[PDB]
């Protein structure tokens, strides 16, 4: 039992009373909430060659003193809040796993209390580091992490709920030992840069003392780590071997500025073919997973070598150069707001869509969208097809996850008490980049190109980064930061810092690093850069549309009150409103009675009221 | 970008623009209504044995009723419409797929825009044809794809929406060159054989003027197709030394009329045990796969030279005859109407089950509207059991197939159905056992239970499966002959050439599915098929009359009812309660439904009679 | 074809018309419910190496798959599952399909009847007719397959299944706080139903002319290799289990390194066995080891006697917001329970499967079970409720729901999650429910203990009869996996509420279900005693910070605006806040908070629409 003391908060942090049979637990209390974070991996290796990590943040309807709503099976699925929330555990977890760890690990999150006050993900994120840090799992190093909120210029850490309310950052800072980042994720009300920094450091700061808390009640308990059977790294004499064969083949490709996408995957993947042949007379008693792992860390190497070495990029790039970038509006007459965003070889199609205010607010039924509110009546839904890719897939996660970090760009300028609700729906046609930066931008076109009177418009753009690190030290000797990455490079590099924001604000902010941590120099340094890259991308954005059109299309919604005779209101409405249920499934409108007489009447089309006006005429006579 | 005029429709097709990505892409717009598809194929042989082709049409509502249902509540599925319609598109790009295609192969639907006047449905099977068309997969040849209606007499090619809603025949034809037909999908209210057929030659004149367009688009822009690794067909050397192993024993099997389903199926499996093992002697060489293939090749081409060479079917039967059949109502009293209907070997039961009209809305606005009121409150399920085939399933339910049989049934006997009702009707058919139509059983079996429930239903409805047998000659791809088979069995579907699904009354046709498995067939044998059906109809419905030819006066004396119960002003506080609680209490305990109609009446809608008195009881107890 | 007599009841049987190429397919009518019921299974052999069996149970009428089907699943697969024989390694399924119900005869039971016809007529390898009677006590007077209107007046909700001489193969009761003699009693009528029943089963087998298939192989351990891991493994497992310091951990890894050495052995010594079958040797070996220590020396693996129970701690008011909380923990299986109130009105708004299972429970209680993966150190999905989470639930409901007082002002629901499994963590969860419950201020009649009792038996397999056999109180994971049956049954101090018999053997006599039942209430007695020290009578009144029920009065005038366009305003209201609005009358809105902040927060939107 050790207490971390955050300003005016306390942090309890506890272990071995409660599921003792889980490699790792722990419960972590702050004022009457209380989480209770467990730990499984398993000892036998998956088949999978690849790190099977799953965190399930399970929130409960008891712990909140709240019975399931009206629907009979208690529980159905998995709430937006949850997926979120798991996302951001295990991108604060994940990174501090060791190479080759191919094992089946699930980290699970049972909330034991709620009072209201104190938020719970912030607790689940520092009971998954401590129940990882006694377990015997090998994970490195405790992990800190804290909520930082500016509420009247303060900066506040671990803000209760009453204060998130009036908070202009929402800001969650994963620390590792020393000071380095593990994970960003903000939520600003377009807020200065300076101001944003300043609450990154604040957030670091806080980070290291839950650390030493946490390092305090590890050599209390005594913590002893198991030994893997393996490791699945491929061993340094086969790796030097493929290095020796393919990297003038490799170093030519990404010195190819012809190359596009599909040509440079193809150009590589030839040179795997022709590679890893040779390979097995050489060594064949390796793994054919080592074989091919060798390849992919060869391949790595010499894609960063390059730009490490010559600060050119493999389409030609300099470090700060932008993809070509296009923009189109209203391409289809019938629909209320659409835009067509290009970013290299990156498209996506955004559109606006105009519902009643009562259809944002869902109940009942499945749990994936019980409690269903938004702030300002506005919702972005992000899909990912799987021909974006020319593959052939289901038809998850990600696509929540940057559903979830595009509506956070746009939020901050949407207007208030708008009489619609507001539906943006973006779809990656192609996917060669940051999809979910290009949801950001179209989504601010097609706002405008919609008619939503939005305060500025929003850019989003994608930093990453290279580094060298030596072994015998493991600290970062040079860095490389990267505009508007492709995905080769996002996949070979060392971060995906993307982050939005208008002309004079940041809205949004999600660093994925995939290092062990990174200074808080080279996060400095991105949102730097990032403001440079935005700035040019409004540019290119406002030509296309400057500001909002001055009134919604034509052939958009419309709202009207019908007067229906208390006489006649039985024969309107029907046996228990059968008769209003029957007009809405038909036609589009949906009809709220108002007051006894009157019926506000949404139609998304002018088309829908005149056919539902005559359904009322004659059913009035 | 090319036009094509049907009439007065406009129909653009492009390319180039959306997803470059994909191996084949279009966007096909009619009016403001835009439609794109994707066509994804793999390279590497899948590890599947066949051919797996998935048709995704998704939806982002706004043709159903302009409500978005789009991801604000897409977790919790897809809804019928999408699914049905994935059906028409997989049935039309499916036979043109060549012969031993391995390959994972995903098409994809894209609604960018709907203006709620033309029906994206027509133009996603056109866009199917042109992304398969331009890009490098393997696709026979162009498919044109146009729904026929009919509108005061006069035939309509692409009808709006206001248009299909006065129509008496919604006819969706699918042509390939050399006007041959892939698809064809109908549903009609009860009109006339020569209305009908006029309909399909008039339908197949426009598909090929889709054809030419796209053709067109294809000479444009450079399509090249790419090599596969290998087509997974059988070597003829193998396949003729098959041949030479097993056509006299396969031939004395099917020419055993004694045979059933299982016993046929195990003396022809029986064959197939000898046979493979001296095929893997004789080519050790040879895949796995390649054995087992070549074994169906030689079974199948014994089995249908028997057809064409001596017109006798496996069965004994010549190619008119019927199976058996027999039929049955009230097997049960608690019923409101049942039937067991029994063609050969299969055997289907119907029940009838009289509802509230207030359960065909869910009082969420979505969801309600994501699978629609049914016009007339009548919707048909249908249950495909693992049992049925004595084989062991899942149990989830309601897989593709089962939702497609289902809507076939529901539509064949949609006509028929009276209007104004006073309760909902919903007809289930389970399938108790399956050797052939199920799905035209059930439109048999329902309108028989549909007759004992007392529906008083305009006439009675039957349906029948018509086979095909053709003789091909190899390089020119022309049928040279052709047998039509009337009432096919199974083993004719899965050895035939099509699954020709009509069913109708005696005066008409309601319902049409033609599942051809060839790459088109010509129209000729198309109209004989609708005319053998027609004879084979009539006397099924003359079996049908023998056990009940009209409905029954009224309906079951235990069936439900309703009544209104008048409550004062100021007792509903207390009848209600806080918060609806007393009536929603009272309809998990009885099963009846009280519905606020006026002020101070409540209707109640009780299943039995018995639970209308139960129901009775709490309003009194409560009244004193 | 066959008509059985029961009583005043009639039970026809018939077969050979419907569904005609199943394996075997029955139909059993009581009254006017008539239920189709076919089995299905592979001749090919299945490659997971145990008995794929799944009973699915479906009501057709569309108005997924109820609790209520789910739970006479359980029913069926339990009472047909112990007479198949050993190594019969085929799926196989079991679908019972309801052609009508008259809403007067129950169609579960025969559904449990059609499962012993379909498979007495197939060619399935099955032992012997199993008959299945419900027994319900209304009265005073003892009533066979009681109808729908006599069940709502029972106090005994009781079904038996009974194999040939006798035997009993599943128990499943839920009574209201019942004596012990007239629970036992009742078993005694119903075992005597069920052989009336299994006489008319086996007239019609006779008639019919049934013949059975030759599975391809019966995959079984051959004795000469089973003898020999004897010679290699016995005298290291009796160590093992010998040892009273390990716990389940220590022991299952101890078991699990005599494992991995005895199966290098065996390899070598049999080169052709199939690898499954040194696995299942083993398997055999250390379930024989185990259980000749039971009945040669009367001393469990953890070094307790057969009437010993395990170490039992509780702890109650854990967290300050819960509204009732306890922890139970019994030898190594923790459990949590919580208890929350919410509205009466809380969970009875649209979208029914089916009519009339709108979320109204009985007495406005109900219980929800839940395992999650890391209770046995484990990995697994974890959105959506199995089937063994839902039976547990449901057997734990029934053990609490006597004792729950009527006309409670709010919805009772109790949540139990267990932490560690090492034993019967459903009787865990009514003896933590009742702290809970207790704890949280709901005035409940008495407390509810459960408890699981063991079996361990020498068969002599020449005729297959029990010569001697030892009960086990509150028995482990282990003593359960190598045991015979799992008899789980709780109650109060003075009765018995609820029972789940899931015997493992192909039945056993009815004197060893009586002793089981003694048994019980003995080692129920000492865990009432530890309970009672901990919390003996519920808590004066609730906690402070729970829900609270307040009335809010709103004019004629300003209704319209209050309650919003479509009642938008309210529903806002309680998508944010959480708090409910309700109408009550023309003047009256009940508002629910479940905390008295979030009313104070609530009270101050009326207060700002003012």
């Amino acid at each position: 039992a050790v207490a971390v003391d955050l300003g005016n908060r306390k942090l309890e942090i506890s272990s071995g009373k409660l599921a003792r049979f889980a490699d790792g637990s722990a419960v972590v209390q702050s004022g009457d909430t209380a989480v209770m974070v467990t730990a499984v991996s398993k000892t036998k290796p998956s088949p999978s060659q690849f790190m099977p990590l799953v965190v399930d943040y399970r929130q409960k309807a008891a712990a909140a003193g709240r019975i399931p709503t009206n629907y009979l099976r208690r529980e159905i699925g998995t709430s937006d809040k949850e997926i979120l929330t798991s996302r951001i555990i295990d991108r604060s977890i994940r990174p501090l796993f060791p190479a080759g760890y191919f094992y089946d690990t699930q980290v699970l999150c049972n909330l034991l209390a709620v009072d209201g006050v104190n938020e719970p993900d912030v607790l689940a994120i520092n009971g998954a580091s401590v129940a990882l840090s006694l377990s015997d799992i090998p994970w490195n190093g405790p992990v800190g992490a804290v909520r930082i909120g500016i509420i009247d210029g303060e900066y506040v850490v671990n803000p209760t709920r009453k204060e998130m309310s009036s908070s202009t950052l929402n800001l969650v800072v994963a620390g590792a030992p020393k000071s380095q980042i593990v994970m960003l994720e903000a939520s600003a009300e377009n807020i200065l840069q300076q101001d944003f920094c300043h609450a990154i450091k604040v957030g670091v700061k806080y980070t290291q003392q839950i650390i030493q808390g946490i390092q305090q009640l590890v050599k209390e308990t005594g913590v002893t780590k198991r030994t893997p059977q393996k490791l699945f790294t491929p061993s340094p004499e086969i790796v030097k071997y493929t290095h020796k064969l393919a990297m003038e083949r490799l170093y030519a490709v990404f010195t190819d500025y012809e190359h596009d996408k599909v040509s440079r995957d193809e150009a590589v993947n030839k040179i795997r073919l022709d590679t890893e042949e040779q390979l097995k007379e050489k060594f064949p008693e390796a793994d054919p997973y080592e074989i091919i792992e060798s390849f992919n860390v060869v391949a790595k190497e010499v894609f960063r070598s390059i730009v490490l070495n010559e600060y050119k990029r493999c389409d030609g790039r300099d470090l700060t150069s932008l993809r070509n970038v296009s923009c189109e509006v209203d391409m289809f007459k019938t629909l209320h707001g659409s835009a067509l965003f290009q970013r290299g070889q990156t498209q996506v199609l955004c559109t606006v869509t105009f519902d009643s205010l009562e259809s944002g607010i869902k109940s009942d039924q499945v749990i994936t969208a019980i409690n269903g509110i938004k702030d300002k009546n506005f919702m972005l839904h992000y899909e990912f097809p799987p021909y974006a890719t020319n593959e052939i897939g289901k038809v998850n996660r990600r696509e929540l996850g940057h559903g979830a970090l595009a509506e956070k760009a746009l939020y901050p300028v949407i207007p208030r008490d708008f009489p619609f609700t507001i539906r943006v729906t973006s779809e990656v046609l192609e996917s060669n980049g940051s999809s979910s930066m290009a949801s950001a931008c179209g989504g601010s076109l097609a706002l405008m190109d919609s008619g939503v009177p939005i305060s500025s418009a929003v850019a989003g753009v994608a930093i990453g980064l290279v580094t060298k690190t030596d072994p015998e030290k493991g600290e970062i000797e040079d860095y490389r930061l990267l505009t508007d990455i492709l995905g080769i490079e996002d996949y070979n590099g060392d971060m995906d810092f993307k982050i939005a924001g208008t002309n004079k604000g940041i809205t949004a902010l999600q660093a994925d690093i995939k290092l062990p941590g990174i200074p808080i120099k080279i996060v400095m340094e991105a949102i730097q850069q990032a403001s440079v890259a935005k700035k040019e991308i409004l540019q290119i954005m406002n030509k296309t549309i400057s500001k909002p059109r001055a009134s919604r299309k034509e052939n958009g919604p419309v709202v009207e009150t019908v007067q229906v005779p208390l006489s006649k209101r039985a024969k309107f409405v029907g046996p228990g409103g059968y008769n209003l249920k029957k007009l809405q499934a038909e036609t589009g409108v949906t009809i709220s009675q108002v007051d006894e007489e009157t019926f506000s009447v949404f139609a998304p089309t002018p088309s829908a009221m005149h056919e539902a006006r005559d359904f009322i005429t004659e059913i009035c006579k």
